Formats: structure tokens, C-alpha cells, sequence
């Protein structure tokens, strides 16, 4: 399985790929060799003076960033929460039980020379800052990171919030408006308050400025989507983690899970630096990636498609991937899901009913097997001679039919092009 | 089967075709004849003048190409990064471990020409400079490379990068600005400052000024595309690349293969000069070219599409051909793999499907093998007389049957024609 | 298309021609892993009379 040759001539030819090795980061190498998250923040100015940089800034369309970032980290300084238990990640103590402290765990660093942006400021603006102007900025990296017309939707929740405070007040433009939010995502350090703000508000729900992690919710497991779509493939599915794990038919998508299932990331962990570890800087490259997760991310998609996923109907198809095989596999699992529904009581009134008697091949040797294991259905798919069944077939074209209006480029469209013939 | 003579007359005839020799030039060979790559960058006139010619070049109707390379060199003079290992290519020492190297450590020449076409300039132009002009100067070789209106994304998320530091600008003009960088990648001096930007960012990927690549990229694996069809088939069939070999049933194919695969020309290889070979004009006929393989690209790429590949659809027909040959040895390949599904158990919990030994092939007389063997697919498909059978010519059908939206002499075109009437 | 030609001998004889490389590919293994196909083991049509070369 190594030396090929040509036939007519006897001569040794290797084949060679460009190959191009981009190896993923896990958040706890990041650790290994750093113990601190550095926060380049340009201190000086006030509070009052940051303010009224901000407040006109967003108003005419042309704010730094390096203020907004100042004017978040003066606003949100004070806020502080008691823990109740000792407070660790990646061997980072962050508190003990009994202390206090804020929503800056990680260590803030001291920006360059003098700042380039020289002025548009108000001068008389009142102290209403805590309360929700801070709100309003982390809530447009939120608006920031949609590009569909979704941003309406989304750009109300963040005034709806602002409501809740004081009165009505909308203040970037109208088409010009979006392209000032474009960039606060591609700043470094704005992009770890907003992980700084998320993380410490998921370990106090409770505390009353809760409500700023609206507009950063969006930053908790940023890409990690790998990690979501076996989620739901569980929901859906109503196996365990254990039982859909032995459902991978597949060697790529075996090499993914396990690349996913990493230990010692702190995947499974309550309060963890690990899913914001893109934004946070622990990561350039995710191990839940979603593109680095192609084979499972369609075979994750297409089965939880087929056993009637609304989520899958527009994920992304991925390129450079087994389509043929992964989909045989996806189908097989869907029907296996499917066509055994398996229902037990749970309740009764001193009569039950007996169950696990007589179960074999009910049309004698053609019956599928009657419960969920993938070795009953290897062994019957096999006999079926390992291609899908007029019934497999059908199954999947009621799954995919009526389903309406689908995006280019899509697992969706895939399905309905594949088996609504 | 030399000599043709005529039944009529007994007289010899001698078919003769006109001679086609336009031979292809491996990386490997320059270096035989010159250990260097000359670039000319004509004068040192001064970063600050140079600075002021492009700004206002390109704000009004155009530039000097001169120019702008003079500039591109002085502003990417002073980059440069520190390498781990040492870094070698055909027979060239870069640089050893530990050393400090700059981008055009590619031997620089100067231009025998006077200056004459030095006219209009911004003299104000001081500090935004190689932050993001050099970006911009780069970034329209990938736009211009676009004759098809996509060239909008690209200029687009090409400002995108530039918002990144400041100040939302665009420069050219829109409808007739964008003729004067289509001349750009025709000098030889620009495409080597492409292509010495692309290689040394290639390296270091770490660098901060790793964003100059958002245009050089197209520069690597220039004409290289029979290189990435192969790689695209391995990846969409799933068969290793010694396998995939082994389906070449075309003779024309063969010849194709072997060319590209020459022993010793750094294909396999981290960071070489070879993806750059058109741009650093290390040969003026690639043997990587998409052209100079036309039964492999016609072939490979057909397979890929009848395995349910969108990239192939759009891929370019080839003239002069054996259309229905190759047709057919795709058709059987694309069948074998999507027939024979890989579906094997990955994980378990104590309960394994055993397999192995199992003989009989599905039906006594005539039965379509089990797993992807060349050999017993040959002998099969020998059985059916060497014509293409209904459930062959069905799997064609489904496949090609859903394509919307095909443009005219493209590959996808043509399956559609072929196997859906 | 040329006219004072016998379109109809053409015809036929050109279809012939395509029909015979159409309906025969003459696929050949070309490169192998010690394993190898050989074809030439016995030729004969498909039905016993009229079955094309």
C-alpha cells in the first residue's frame, strides 16, 4: 500500500499531495505557557470625559474604539459579586470562598502614547453611565456579527433593554450605522470585555446588572458549533452521548470526535475560561470549529435534518468531505431512529404491561432490527447487501419534501436535491 | 500498425500531423540555470515622495506601476521576523536557524529607465502609511483577477481590512478604476512582490503584518489546479491518493499523472518556492496547469461532480479529448464509491460487528462487487460487455438530474446533457 | 456544412465510426499495488450473434 507503478513500463511513481498542516489549539496549552489574559486599555482621561466622547461619538458616526473600550472599563470597574465556593480554571484562581471581586479576573495592561482620536464630545452629560450605556455598546457586538436583516430584530432588543432605564434614544445612523460595528469585533481587547462581562455574569445570574449580558451572550462557545450540533443530536435523537458515539459509522468523523473530546479542556465545566477561548485569545485556530469539523458537522446536520431539525435546515455544507458515505450513514442512523420509536409506560394504576417478550425477525429475515443497536443494524444493513432499502429511501423523501423555500449551498437544499427525486 | 497503404493502389500514404511542442518547465530546472530571482525596483527616490504618488495615483485617474513598486519595496523594507528552523528551497538557503529575514531576502537589482511618468501627488500624506497602504496596493491583484462581477465582494471585505486601523476609504473610481490594476498582474516586477509578500507571510503566520495576505493568497498555487483537483477527488472520495491512482483507467490520464508527480519538485513540502512558480516566473508553462491536463482535470473533475460535488460544477470544459471514454471510466469510479458505502463501526462498549470472510459477492450470475478494488470492478464491468448498465446510468441520472443554473461549456453542463435527456 | 458532397454515405459511415468508439471505451488498468487486472481472457460478444466488436 505504498509503491505504486505504471503498468507498461515497470517504473515507480509516488503520489504527492500540496498538503497543508493547520493544527487546531487547545485552551490549555495556552496556559501552559502564560498565566494571564492581558486587557491593552489607554487609562488616563475620567469617567465624565469618556462619556461625553462615547455618547456624541455614536451619535455622528465616527467614535474610537480605544474610547469605547476606556469608557467600559471605568463604567463596569465597581461592580462587584461574593462567591460562595473557591472560583478556578486552568489551575487560575480567580477567588475563594468568602471574597469579593469584579468583573476584571484577568490582568489589565496599560495602553500606547498619546490617542490618535482628538475630540467629538459632549461636555454636560449626567452620571445615568452604568446604567445603560454599557448595555448599549456590548449590545451592538451582538448586531455587529449578523449580516442578514436580522439586525432590526436584534437592534430592538438592545433599546427594549434600554427602556427598562430611562427613556427612548436611538443614536447611530441608518446605513452608515452598521459599518461602525463591523470593526469593534476585529479589536482585541474590546473583544475580551465582552468575554470578561459574559463570564462574569454566568457565575452571577442573580446580581441586578445581569442584564448586560445581553448583547454578549453571543460570545459564549463562539465557534464552538461542533459541540452544539452533538448536543442537539442527542436531544433529537434521545441517546446518550455513549450510544450516539457508537452510531459514528465513519473514520473522519471518529478522528473529529476524538480531536472534540480532548480531555482536560474543561469541556463539561460550570465556569470555564474555555468557551471563549477565541475571544479571549487562547485560540487562533478552535478544535470545535465547525470547519474543522466537516465530516461531523454534515453527518451531525443531515441526520438531525431527517429526523425533522429546523436548525439543519440551513447549516452550511461543508467541501472536501465524503458526501456519498456519510450520507448512507446519516440515512441509516435517521431510519434507525425513526422506525424505532420504542415507547414504554411510565405511569400506571396496578396494571402494567409486560414487555420484552417476543422479539425477532417479524417478516421472517427482512425485518429491521426492533430497538437502536448499531450492531443489530450493521448486521441487517449488510444483509440488505450495504445499499439502501426502497423503504430507507422513501423514508428520507418524506423527510426532505415539503420542505419549503432553502439556501444555496446548504444541508437543506443537499437533502431535498438528494432524495425528493 | 506503421505502415498505411492504400487497397486501391497499393501506394504508401504517411499520416502526418503538425507539430505541437509547447513543453512544460518544472521549478526544479531555473535553478539549474540561475541560483536567484531578480526583482527591479527602479529608483530610491524617497518613501515620502513615493507615498504621495500612489495616494493621489490612485485617487485620481492612475498611477505608475513603477511606482507603486518602488513603494511596495520601501514599504515592506523594514519587515521582518525570526525563525525557528532553517529554511531552504531548491538548493537556496533563505536563511539558517536563528536568523533575522525580511521579505525581499530575494536579491533586489535596480532599473536602467529615467523616471518620466512621475506626475500628480499628495504631498500632506505622513503617518497612514504602511499600516495599510502596502494592504491596499496588494489587495487589488486579487481583485483584479476577477473579470466576472465578484470582484465586489472582494474590494468589499478588501476595505474591511483597511477599517481595521481607521477611517473608512475607498480610492479608484468605481466603473472605469478598475481597468488600472488589471495591467498590474502583467508586470513581472509586481506579481514577485505578490509573491514574496504570500511566501514570507506563509511562514510566519504570526506576524502582525500576517493581514497583506487578504490578496496575495491567489498567488499561491497559481496554475496549479491539477494539483488541487487530485487533492479535492482523494478528499470527496475518500480513497487514499495511491488508490485514486489506481482508478486511472485512461492512458491519456497516465501521461498527466506521471507529469505532475516528478520526483524532485517540492510538492509535498512546507514552505518552498514551487506554489509560486508562474509569479516568481520560474517557468512560463506550469506542468500543475489545468490546461496542460486536460483528460485528468475533464476526468477528475466529472467524478468529483457525480459524487455530489459543487465546486466541479462550474469547472471548465477541456477541448480535444476522449469525451465518451473518460465519461465512462468516471461514470464507473463515481458508481463504485457511491454504491459501496465505507460504513464500519468506530466505537463501542463491549459489543463489536464482526465481518470479516465473506465471499460470495451478492448474486451468483453478474453482481456489483463489494468494496473499491480497480481489478474486480475491471473484471465486472468486462461481464457487462463494456457498456455502461440501467442501475449505472440511474446513479448518473439522480446525480446530475437536480443541477440548476449551469453555464455554457462547463463540465456540469455537460454531465447534465449526458446523463439526463 | 459543405454542399456537392454524398451526405448520406458520410452519414452513415461516420456514425459507424463514432458508434464504435462510443460503445467502446477500451478501459485499461494503468498504474497497480501488486495486484493486476488482465483482459485478454476470452472475446466474445454479448449475445452469441450481431453483438458489436
Amino acid at each position: 500500500s505504498v509503491t505504486v507503478k505504471r503498468i507498461i513500463d515497470n517504473t515507480v511513481i509516488v503520489p504527492k499531495l500540496p498538503a497543508n498542516e493547520d493544527p487546531v489549539e487547545y485552551p490549555a496549552d495556552y496556559f501552559r505557557k502564560s498565566k494571564e489574559i492581558p486587557l491593552y486599555i489607554n487609562t488616563t482621561k475620567s469617567l465624565s470625559d469618556l462619556r461625553g466622547y462615547v455618547y456624541q461619538g455614536l451619535k455622528s458616526g465616527n467614535v474610537s474604539i480605544i474610547h469605547v473600550n476606556s469608557y467600559l472599563y471605568g463604567a463596569l470597574k465597581d461592580i462587584r459579586g461574593k462567591l460562595d465556593k473557591d472560583w478556578s480554571s486552568f489551575g487560575i484562581n480567580i477567588g475563594k470562598a468568602g471574597d469579593t471581586i469584579g468583573i476584571f479576573d484577568l490582568v489589565s495592561l496599560k495602553a500606547l502614547d498619546g490617542v490618535l482620536p482628538d475630540g467629538v464630545s459632549d461636555a454636560s452629560r449626567t452620571s445615568a453611565d452604568d446604567k445603560w450605556l454599557p448595555l448599549y455598546l456590548l449590545g451592538l457586538y451582538r448586531v455587529g456579527r449578523t449580516q442578514m436583516p436580522e439586525y432590526r430584530k436584534k437592534l430592538m432588543d438592545g433599546l427594549t433593554n434600554q427602556c427598562k432605564m430611562i427613556n427612548e434614544q436611538f443614536e447611530p445612523l441608518v446605513p452608515e450605522g452598521r459599518d461602525i460595528f463591523d470593526v469593534w469585533g476585529n479589536d482585541s481587547n474590546y473583544t475580551k470585555i465582552v468575554a470578561a462581562v459574559d463570564m462574569f455574569f454566568h457565575m452571577f445570574k442573580k446580581h441586578e446588572c445581569a442584564s448586560f449580558r445581553y448583547g454578549t451572550i453571543v460570545s459564549r462557545f463562539k465557534d464552538c458549533a461542533a459541540l452544539a450540533t452533538f448536543g442537539h443530536l442527542c436531544k433529537i435523537t434521545g441517546m446518550s452521548t455513549e450510544d450516539v458515539t457508537t452510531w459514528i459509522l465513519n473514520r473522519e468523523v471518529a478522528d473529529e470526535m476524538v480531536q472534540m473530546m480532548l480531555p482536560g479542556q474543561e469541556i463539561d465545566k460550570a465556569d470555564s475560561y474555555m468557551p471563549y477561548l477565541i475571544d479571549f485569545g487562547l485560540s487562533s485556530k478552535s478544535p470545535y470549529w465547525s470547519v474543522k469539523n466537516p465530516a461531523f458537522h454534515f453527518w451531525g446536520q443531515l441526520t438531525a435534518l431527517l429526523l425533522r431539525s429546523t436548525r439543519a435546515r440551513n447549516a452550511r455544507q461543508p467541501d472536501d468531505i465524503e458526501y456519498t458515505s456519510l450520507t448512507t450513514a446519516g440515512l441509516l442512523y435517521a431510519y434507525a431512529v425513526g422506525s424505532s420509536a420504542d415507547l414504554a409506560q411510565q405511569f400506571c394504576v396496578g396494571d402494567n404491561k409486560y414487555t420484552p417478550d417476543d422479539s425477532t425477525g417479524g417478516l421472517t429475515t427482512n425485518a429491521p432490527p426492533q430497538g437502536r443497536d448499531v450492531v443489530e443494524w450493521l448486521g441487517w444493513f449488510e444483509d440488505q447487501n450495504r445499499k439502501p432499502t426502497p423503504d430507507m429511501m422513501q423514508y428520507a423523501k418524506r423527510a426532505v419534501m415539503s420542505l419549503q423555500g432553502l439556501r444555496e449551498k446548504t444541508i437543506g437544499k443537499y437533502a431535498k436535491s438528494e432524495f425528493d427525486k
